[PDB]
């Protein structure tokens, strides 16, 4: 059918645009300042996803700038980027397409009153924690850390971070705004309006994406800040005055009773590292990648469900363990090339 | 049929201990920090609402305080109050009980693509202001107004504010917490974290509640205080930096209200939504100032009726207490067929 041609610019690298060419143009959702389409290029018949967002024009757009900038193989890829118009003026990426959600796939075992097997939410929340590693490595905070940004290809249970849409330099001195984050995964120092928090909020909201994994159903629900809160406390006990300190300076004022019997004892222990009120004393993604509950996937016979091999786990680079080099030791196995 | 008979504390009248009897113990729901039953009095075998929720010994409950401190026609009345058993203390509040919810029925409506007929959203927005220009009189603010906490009684049309579990004396000069309040009726002023807002904050949770009523949705819906500003600059255009001081992005500007309904609605509807929705939050109207809102003229004639054929509930009624804020406005708020001697 209809083939559009553009001018568009890689999104790594020298600065020298290129015609693309794409067909088969259909609407695939919502995010967060636009809409996502999904088309396919013509040269290599390849399906990306094209995000698409007016453009202040006298302002450069942050979610390009901070994009440009990362090349990791569980965070989506700009490919591309380039101009259109409808006067108004549009910013439109083209990214890696992903067919599922964590979201979505979450939901079917919900409703079917089943549990998704151990082996994926290990394989899905390690892939998470790398790509948290890498962008804090370079001091970006993605700020929206929730199911629904949370991509996947069925066949090769390969995961892939999106939406940097909310994303941003954290630095030290800065303040920043503390009504970003969605509802339920929200860290308890955002809740109380905190504006010098750090990028353990990632942190926070991952927890509450395993636990919600492990649970079926997520584990600090409420429609306001006050009864999130009470589901925090129902579960980590009542802030000591200097936890309280430690997320929010300008206050006002068990874990194994929570999962399933069958639960694995590391995805619990896991948990209780990720979410703790003292933003310092939770785990780094790093740190994270490196706990026992993802030990099965270090095993050199490990394979997927179906079959199929798993995807690439150990190809760490140095910036990504800057954060921490001696994990290397126990982040790439013996066997791992 | 098993029977529970307790000794309980009138709810507002002299402490005079009164034996209480009632049967049928069951669960309806949670209400904030607490479960709250249905039960029906033995000698009237009129059914109440009975919430329980934890007592600590170290603090005195807030919301008991306030609620014996209020009595008013669209409001829940606090019957009786007593302890019990549970190893820890239960407060036991005996209130009204109403059948419906807002939530529920404007869900009816809008799962089924209708919108709720305008006289109801009249009469229950009225309501819904009339408690609130009473309890801001006392200087508190509800910080919790949702179609959830909003009780009908669908014979009668009596609309009840209900739920007091995050109500609180607002002093000028104190600080209050910022994370109350249900998202999508969240003031702006709350999402930008502000800590010294005033009781204004319940005009803008009513705004979104008319709003949603003759919409059929939430007008500002958003997982995110990000995604929720969007919608409310979509509509009220950008914040300019004197409206951002005052309550302490992409720029859009002025969105003309009636884009936003559908094309019936009523011009005085989408007049007081937008003096209600107001960034600045001095500059929203006060509960008494909307209810002598044209919008509500038809209330005041004296022909209305129910489509049910019935009679409108007490909506003149109107004591000091309740005209503190602005007396003048009784000239309005109470028509003339309602001043006829008797
Ligand atoms: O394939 C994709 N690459 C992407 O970058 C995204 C994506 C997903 C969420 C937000 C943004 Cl800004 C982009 C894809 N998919 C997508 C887009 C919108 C929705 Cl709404 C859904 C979905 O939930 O199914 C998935
Ligand atoms: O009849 C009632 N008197 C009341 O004061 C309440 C009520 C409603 C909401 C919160 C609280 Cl704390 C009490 C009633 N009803 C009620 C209680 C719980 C639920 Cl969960 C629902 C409901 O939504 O159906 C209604």
């Amino acid at each position: 059918s209809k083939v559009t041609t553009v001018v568009a610019t890689p999104g790594q690298g020298p600065d020298r645009p290129q015609e693309v060419s794409y067909t088969d143009t259909k609407v695939i959702g919502n995010g967060s300042f636009g809409v996502v389409y999904q088309a396919k290029l013509c040269d290599s018949g390849e399906l990306v996803a094209i995000k698409k967002v007016l453009q202040d024009k006298r302002f450069k757009n942050r979610e390009l700038q901070i994009m440009r900038k990362l090349d990791h193989c569980n965070i989506v890829r700009l490919r591309y980027f380039f101009y259109s118009s409808g006067d108004e003026v549009y910013l439109n990426l083209v990214l890696d397409y992903v067919p599922e959600t964590v979201y979505r796939v979450a939901r079917h075992y919900s409703r079917a009153k089943q549990t998704l097997p151990v082996i994926y939410v290990k394989l899905y929340m390690y892939q998470l924690f790398r790509s948290l590693a890498y962008i804090h490595s370079f001091g970006i905070c993605h700020r929206d850390i929730k199911p629904q940004n949370l991509l996947l290809d069925p066949d090769t249970a390969v995961l892939k971070l999106c939406d940097f849409g909310s994303a941003k330099q954290l630095v030290r001195g800065e303040p920043n705004v503390s009504y970003i984050c969605s509802r339920y995964y929200r860290a308890p120092e955002l809740i109380f309006g905190a504006t010098d928090y750090t990028s353990s909020i990632d942190v926070w909201s991952a927890g509450c994406v395993l636990a919600e994994l492990l649970l079926g159903q997520p584990i600090f629900p409420g429609d306001s800040g006050v009864d999130q809160l009470v589901e925090i406390i129902k579960v980590l006990g009542t802030p000591t005055r200097e936890q309280i300190r430690e997320m929010n300076p300008n206050y006002t004022e068990p874990w194994t009773k929570v999962f399933r019997p069958r639960t694995p004892p590391e995805a619990i222990a896991l948990c209780s590292r990720l979410l703790e009120y003292t933003p310092t004393a939770r785990l780094t993604p790093l740190e994270a990648c490196a706990h026992s509950f993802f030990d099965e996937l270090r095993d050199p016979n490990v394979k997927l469900p179906n079959g199929r091999d798993t995807p690439a786990l150990f190809n760490f680079t140095t910036q990504e363990l800057s954060s921490n080099p001696p994990l290397a030791t126990i982040l790439i196995p013996p066997h791992a090339r």
